[PDB]
């Protein structure tokens, strides 16, 4: 019922790494995703606003684009792999929670098409 605490977006003792690949991963992919008409995924899932209280209990790797916006911005990550699991993790999510067919699965999968377009195009490391 109650909400967990928000996945990790700082950590001084993680090795951290600022690359070209991690920089268009921000630019490129964060960006084209939160400005999109669907972008309920800007912030980790609210489960007592939404009154949604076994998704906890179901969902036990949460991930949201609110928590990728801040580990790209705060340089979180060490590669671009960790970030393309983070968002491949929040579509996941959706897709385990929610019932075949709904709009919270149609916007997941609008937002996903974007992100492959655009993980197709990730450049080579300089
Ligand atoms: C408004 O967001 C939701 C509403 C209902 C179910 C949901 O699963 N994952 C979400 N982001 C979500």
């Amino acid at each position: 019922s109650m909400n967990p605490p928000p996945p990790e977006t700082s950590n001084p003792n993680k090795p951290k790494r600022q690359t070209n690949q991690l920089q268009y991963l921000l630019r490129v992919v964060l960006k084209t995703l939160w400005k999109h008409q669907f972008a309920p995924f800007q912030q980790p899932v609210d489960a007592v606003k939404l009154n949604l209280p076994d998704y906890y209990k179901i969902i036990k790797t949460p991930m949201d684009m609110g928590t990728i916006k801040k580990r790209l911005e705060n340089n979180y990550y060490w590669n671009a792999q960790e970030c393309i699991q983070d968002f491949n993790t929040m579509f996941t999510n959706c897709y385990i929670y929610n019932k075949p067919g709904d709009d919270i699965v149609l916007m997941a999968e609008a937002l996903e098409k974007l992100f492959l377009q655009k993980i197709n195009e990730l450049p080579t490391e300089e």
